[PDB]
DNA sequence: CCCGGACCTGTGACAAATTGCCCTCAGACGG
DNA sequence: GCCGTCTGAGGGCAATTTGTCACAGGTCCGG
């Protein structure tokens, strides 16, 4: 199945896209790679990637693409935006969009790599931002450990403002993250956090191959 | 002493957003 | 050349998940 590669600047850079968007993300880095940034995606090959209608994949696309517009993405800082041009489409089922020419670099690069069934199941954006960072730690053989800091993770990830709240910060996002993981990825995960004084600072995170 | 105050935790409520589903009907193709 | 079928571009839904905050209940500090 297809191999994901992605330079370490795009898995720690600061962005906020959805599921869908983060989905197409993965075609068009692919697209790029086996290679002036414009990519098409296919409907129907889009459906029978992820297990969906045409009718549901359809819907996705276009939601996602019409999303697209101003969004930004910062690599720590500088500020780029992911599209130039609005999409369109010249064919029914086929969509041609013009990613900016300047984040080539930072697709192709101190690499992250995975193949794409190991995230297709994962429902919450965050648990994917997660899963690759993880997989930037991660040994041949499956294995890996890593300390990220709390604020760290608020910044990059751009999780939403109340998850300042330690307690709304376990309970909505590290709780359900590390569970889905554990239920959609062929990786077994586990944390323990790091305190000082009263505070909360670090998620220690260790994880093995199944 | 014990207080009010500034930290911290977890949970119960509700609001806002997303999920996979369902239905309609016209476009492109081929037999 | 007409029509039957597969697509996909639209319109919606209820059931769950995600985002937000009041309130109960722990500690330590300092005047
Ligand atoms: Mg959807
Ligand atoms: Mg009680
Ligand atoms: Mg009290």
């Amino acid at each position: 199945s297809p191999r994901i590669v992605q330079s370490n600047d795009l898995t720690e850079a600061a962005y906020s896209l959805s599921r869908d968007q983060k989905r197409m993300l993965y075609l068009f880095v692919d697209q790029i790679r086996k290679s002036d940034g414009i990519c098409e995606i296919h409907v129907a090959k889009y459906a029978e990637i992820f297990g969906l209608t045409s009718a549901e994949a359809s819907k996705d696309i276009r939601q996602a693409l019409k999303s697209f517009a101003g969004k930004e993405v910062v690599f720590y800082y500088e500020s780029f935006p992911w599209f130039i041009k609005p999409a369109h489409s010249p064919s029914r089922g086929l969509y041609s969009v013009h990613i900016n020419p300047y984040l080539i670099p930072f697709f192709i690069g101190r690499f992250t790599q995975f193949r794409l069934s190991e995230t297709k199941e994962i429902t919450n954006p965050y648990a994917m931002r997660l899963y690759e960072s993880l997989c930037q730690y991660r040994k041949p053989d499956g294995s890996g450990i890593v300390s990220l800091k709390i604020d760290w993770i608020i910044e990059r990830y751009q999780l939403p403002q109340s998850y300042q709240r330690m307690p709304d910060f376990r309970r909505r996002f590290l709780q359900v993250c590390v569970n889905e993981i554990n239920s959609r990825t062929p990786m077994r995960l586990s944390y323990i956090e790091k305190k000082k004084g009263r505070q909360t600072t670090h998620i220690v995170f260790s994880f093995r191959d199944i």
